[PDB]
Parts: structure tokens; C-alpha cells; sequence
């Protein structure tokens, strides 16, 4: 069958490229040796069975793990569960009109000293790994809704550029085939500085996927159905509770 052959070919390419000794190629081979066929199919299907292109995606996925080992080295599924239970980030039970998974983040009362930026990116990665087991999601991908209504100057001033860059690379290196859009709502005037800091690190393809809505959600609701969003993201569903998602994943 085509799938098993495609997976085999990808594996062969991984080995062939590693044989050159090129640093990244060698790391890919080492980092995927425990993976099942399902893992390789995510990349293959995301690139319409084009093996070389699937391999290019795989390189970025591994590169992210090489550059940010602190996110992966001592990952504890139990600790990640607690982060998710606390609502960071969230996940909608329904897909949007594009058939995408919708992820959520509400910065209001986020306290970086209780739940770190890194801990939240670990939760993103943990969730995405699970979600990407699903074959429709492997094609449709996901989006992110950021409610910045409660973004304080204190939070703004404390955001580390290195952390913002880590998030950029998560979307641009680890998950570019699947990250489709990010929608910022209710952001304050000083969001402009924060955006300006990240801008130089964004490829043009990624910039095209960033939307900033302020207080006018008319266009936002054309994209994400109001009737599938929690009340704290402008929707008609109950206030987002991380416990439900947590129980579904674990
Ligand atoms: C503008 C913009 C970004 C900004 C993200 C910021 C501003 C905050 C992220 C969330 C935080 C604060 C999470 C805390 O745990 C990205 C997504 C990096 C890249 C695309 C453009």
C-alpha cells in the first residue's frame, strides 16, 4: 500500500541524508528512531505524499527540539496536565469553519511566576502532538485565539524577547505545516511595541497569518463562530474550563 511505502521511503531518506554527516540530518536520524509509522505519516500526508518535502518538515521539527531542549529534556506529563488544567493553553471541542482545531490563550491574570512561559509552550507541544494523531487535523491544522483584554503594562514589560522568539520558532519551525492563523482580540495600545519586537523574526508567510482585531470583533466572528467560543473569548459557551480538556487528553 502507498502509505507503508511512503513511510519506508521517508525512513530511507532520513538514513541516506544522515550518512553525509550533516549535523541536522544526523540529529534527525537519532531523534526519530523510536517513532512509529503513524508519526511519519503526519509529515507525509501534510505534504501530499511528497517524501522530500515531508523530510524538510521533519528537519524543522527536530531543529526546534535541538534549539530548545529545556522544553523537552525533563518533560513530565503530570506537570503538563496541571498547566492544561489551569487553562494554559485551551482547546475548543469543536472545529472552526475551516475544520481547524482552535487553541486558546487568555492572558488575564496570567502570573508568569506561577506558570512560566516555558511551561505553557510545553503544554502547546504536548497538546499538538496528541491532536496531530488525527488525520483531518494533519491536513486542516490549527489556529490560536489570544485574548489580550487583560494585557497589563507590567506583563508587557516583563515579556522576554527570547521567550517570544521561542514561540515564533515553535510555529515557524516545529509546526509550520499546521499553524494556520492567530487572532489577537482586545489588545491594548502598547501591544504595538510587543508586535514590533517579534516582527523581524517572522517570515512573510507567517506574518500573513497574524490578525489583530482590537475591540471590533465583526471580522473576527466571520472567522471563528461565536457559537463555538467560550464566554471569556466572546462566545456563547460556558467560561473556558481547562479541566474538561485535561480529562480528554489524559
Ligand atoms: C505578535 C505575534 C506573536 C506574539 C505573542 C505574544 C505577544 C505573546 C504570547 C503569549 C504569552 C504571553 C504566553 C504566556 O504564557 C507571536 C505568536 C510570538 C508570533 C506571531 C506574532
Amino acid at each position: 500500500e502507498t502509505r507503508e511505502e511512503a513511510v519506508r521511503e521517508l525512513q530511507e531518506m532520513v538514513q541516506a541524508q544522515a550518512a553525509s554527516g550533516e549535523e541536522l540530518a544526523v540529529a534527525v536520524a537519532e531523534r526519530v528512531q523510536e517513532k512509529d509509522s503513524g508519526f511519519f505519516l503526519r509529515f507525509i500526508r501534510a505534504r501530499k505524499f511528497n517524501v522530500g518535502r515531508a523530510y524538510e518538515l521533519l528537519r524543522g521539527y527536530v531543529n526546534f527540539r535541538l534549539q530548545y531542549p529545556e522544553l523537552f529534556d525533563s518533560l513530565s506529563p503530570e506537570a503538563v496536565r496541571c498547566t492544561i488544567e489551569a487553562g494554559y493553553p485551551g482547546v475548543l471541542s469543536s472545529r472552526d469553519k475551516y475544520g481547524r482545531v482552535v487553541m486558546l490563550f487568555n492572558i488575564e491574570n496570567w502570573q508568569s511566576q506561577e506558570i512560566t512561559f516555558d511551561e505553557i509552550l510545553q503544554a502547546y507541544c504536548f497538546i499538538l502532538e496528541k491532536l496531530l494523531e488525527n488525520e483531518e487535523t494533519q491536513i486542516n491544522g490549527f489556529c490560536i485565539i489570544e485574548n489580550f483584554k487583560g494585557f497589563t503594562m507590567q506583563q508587557a514589560a516583563s515579556l522576554r524577547t527570547s521567550d517570544l522568539r521561542k514561540m515564533v520558532d515553535m510555529l515557524q519551525d516545529s509546526f509550520p505545516a499546521w499553524f494556520k492563523a492567530i487572532h489577537f482580540i482586545h489588545q491594548p495600545w502598547y501591544f504595538t511595541t510587543t508586535y514590533n519586537v517579534v516582527k523581524p523574526f517572522l517570515k512573510s508567510k507567517l506574518l500573513e497569518r497574524v490578525f489583530v482585531h482590537g475591540d471590533d470583533l465583526s471580522g473576527f466572528y466571520q472567522e471563528i463562530d461565536e457559537n463555538i467560543l467560550p464566554s471569556d473569548f466572546g462566545g456563547t459557551l460556558p467560561k473556558y474550563d481547562g479541566k474538561a480538556v485535561a480529562e480528554q487528553l489524559f
